[PDB]
C-alpha cells in the first residue's frame, strides 16, 4: 500500500534507549486493528538519525516479522552519502518489506542533478518501489517538481512524500508525471488540503496516537467527502500542531506512553525527555482528539 | 592554533573517489609555506558526508603524517547521534590533533537543551579542545547565543565556528563568554565584518587557494588595519561568492584542480561534476584574485 493513512511509527524504547519488542508489537497491533494503510519503520519518526545501521536494520526486520503480513511495511533507507543510501537499501533486498522510503540527502546540499544522480543509483540497485522524500527544513535541500518529473521516469521510483507543507506542490508535480504517481503528504496539518488537491494520502505523525481517526478521514478524503472528513481533521488539529511543540518525535512518544501504547517513552540524545510543559500543551491535544 | 585564517580543507580524490596522497601533500606543503595557522580536516568542505569513519579517520590521521609538526590539524567529528559523536572523537585521542570542529546535529533538529546535552557529553569524554561549529543552512538548526554561553563554561569547549553569515550574532555570543573564548566566522564573504566587529579569524574555503592572501587578511584584521584587510578582501569577494556557485566542495575542487594543487576534481556523489558555466564563473573570480 502507497495509499490512504500511512504512519510514520516511533521506535519505541526501553529506558536504554534499545527497541522495545512488546512496545513494537502493541503498536503494530493497533495499526492492523485500526485500519492504518502501512508502516514507514525507522523514518525520521522512528529515529533513524540515532541508530546505527544495524540497528535500524534490526527494527525493520522485527516490524515485518510483527507485521507477520497484515499490513504493509515500508523501510526508511535515507542516507546523504549515495554509497550508503545504496547499501542499507540492500540490507532490505528480498526481505518482504514493500517499499523503501528515501530522503533526500541531507546536511551537503546537493544540486538538482546530484538529487537526480543520488536518486537514479539508489533505483538502480534495487528492485524495490522507492518513494522520494522532500523535507527541506531538516535536509538544507529542496526536491523541485521539476527534478520529479524527471526521477518519475526512472522504472521503480514510484512516489513523493512531500514534507514542504507547499500545497502548489501537489499539482506542479502532478503536472509532470503520469497519472500512476503517487502523490502522499509529509504534513499533518495540510494533509487533508493536500488529498483535496489531488494527493493519494499521509505518511503521518499523528497516526501514531490517533490511527482510527487517520485512517476515517483519509478514507472519506479518497471517496471526496471532504466536508466529513474536515470534521475528523478538526478534532486532530491541535495534534496535528502540538505534536511538534517540542522536536519529533519527543512529543508523540510522551503521547504514545500516555494513551498505553508503549512502555517508556524514552529517546536517544540528542532528542530530550518532554517538558513539563509540553506534556499539558500535548495532553489537552489528547484532549480535544477525544483519546481521553 | 584557532585564530587567523584556517583552512577547511578539501579531501582530493583520485578517479575513483579514493584520497589521493600526493595531492594531499601538496594541499599541506602549501598551507604551511603559506601561513595558514590550521588546517580542518574532512569537515564539510572535507566530504565528511561522503567518507565512512574508518575512510574519514585514515584521512586526518594522513594529514596528521604529512604535516609532521609543522601545522596545527583540527578534526571534523560532527555525527547527528550523541553517542556516535563520541565514538568519533575516540578515535582521536593521543593523534596528536590540536582540536575537534564539531557541529550541531543535523536532520534530527533538537532543543537547545538537546544541543546543550549534545556539546556537554562530547566535551566530558575527551581531554581535546572542542569548537561548536553551527551552520543552519545545512543542519535545519540553529546554535543561539544563550545556549553557547552555557557550553563556554564547559573547560574544554573553547569555540566557535558561526556560520550563519549573521553578523549580529559576534557581540550576542562574546558578551555571553569569557574574553579567551574563541569567535571564528564560518562564512567566507561576510568573515571580514566578523573579525572587525570583535572576531578572532575564519574557517575558510577560499584559503584552500588563496592562502597567502587570506594569511595576511587575518594578520591585518587582528591588529586593527581593517582598511589594509579590505582592500585583500575586495579581491578575494568573486571567491568568497563564486565557490558557491555549485555545491560546495564543488567550485573549489575545481579551483584547485585547475591551479594544479590537486590531480583531479573527483568527488562523490551525490556532489556531480562542475558544469560548464561553474568552470567560467570561477575561472573569472580566480582572475580577479590574480590567481590565474
Ligand atoms: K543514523
Ligand atoms: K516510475
Ligand atoms: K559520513
Ligand atoms: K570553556
Amino acid at each position: 500500500m502507497f495509499t490512504g493513512s500511512i504512519v510514520a511509527i516511533v521506535t519505541p524504547m526501553d529506558e536504554k534507549g534499545n527497541v522495545c519488542r512488546a512496545s513494537l508489537k502493541k503498536l503494530i497491533d493497533y495499526h492492523v486493528a485500526s485500519g492504518t494503510s502501512a508502516i514507514v519503520s525507522v523514518g525520521t519518526t522512528g529515529e533513524s538519525a540515532t541508530l546505527n545501521h544495524d540497528e535500524h536494520a534490526d527494527v525493520v526486520m522485527m516490524t515485518l516479522d510483527l507485521a507477520d503480513g497484515r499490513i504493509p511495511v515500508i523501510a526508511g533507507t535515507g542516507a546523504n552519502a549515495t554509497a550508503e543510501a545504496i547499501s542499507l537499501t540492500q540490507r532490505f533486498n528480498d526481505s518482504g518489506i514493500v517499499g523503501c522510503l528515501t530522503v533526500t540527502p541531507y546536511y551537503n546540499r546537493p544540486s538538482q542533478e546530484g538529487l537526480y544522480q543520488h536518486f537514479k543509483a539508489i533505483a538502480e540497485h534495487t528492485d524495490l518501489p522507492q518513494i522520494l522524500y522532500n523535507v527541506p527544513s531538516r535536509t538544507g535541500c529542496d526536491l523541485l517538481p521539476e527534478t520529479v518529473g524527471r526521477l518519475a521516469k526512472v522504472k521503480n521510483i514510484i512516489g513523493i512524500r512531500e514534507a514542504t507543507g507547499n500545497l502548489t506542490r501537489v499539482n506542479q508535480i502532478k503536472e509532470l508525471v503520469s497519472d500512476d504517481f503517487v502523490l502522499l503528504s509529509g504534513d499533518d496539518a495540510s494533509a487533508l488540503d493536500f488529498m483535496q488537491l489531488g494527493g493519494h494520502g499521509v505518511i503521518s505523525v499523528t497516526a501514531n496516537v490517533a490511527a482510527r481517526d487517520m485512517a476515517q478521514m483519509c478514507k472519506l478524503a479518497a471517496e471526496g467527502h471532504f466536508a466529513e472528513a474536515r470534521v475528523i481533521n478538526q478534532r486532530l488539529m491541535p495534534l496535528h500542531n502540538k505534536l511538534f511543540v517540542e522536536p519529533n518525535p519527543i512529543p508523540v512518544k510522551w503521547a504514545c506512553k500516555e494513551l498505553g501504547l508503549v512502555a517508556t517513552d524514552t529517546l536517544r540524545l540528542p532528542m530530550t525527555p518532554i517538558t513539563d510543559s509540553g506534556r499539558e500543551t500535548v495532553r489537552a491535544a489528547l484532549k480535544h482528539a477525544g483519546l481521553l
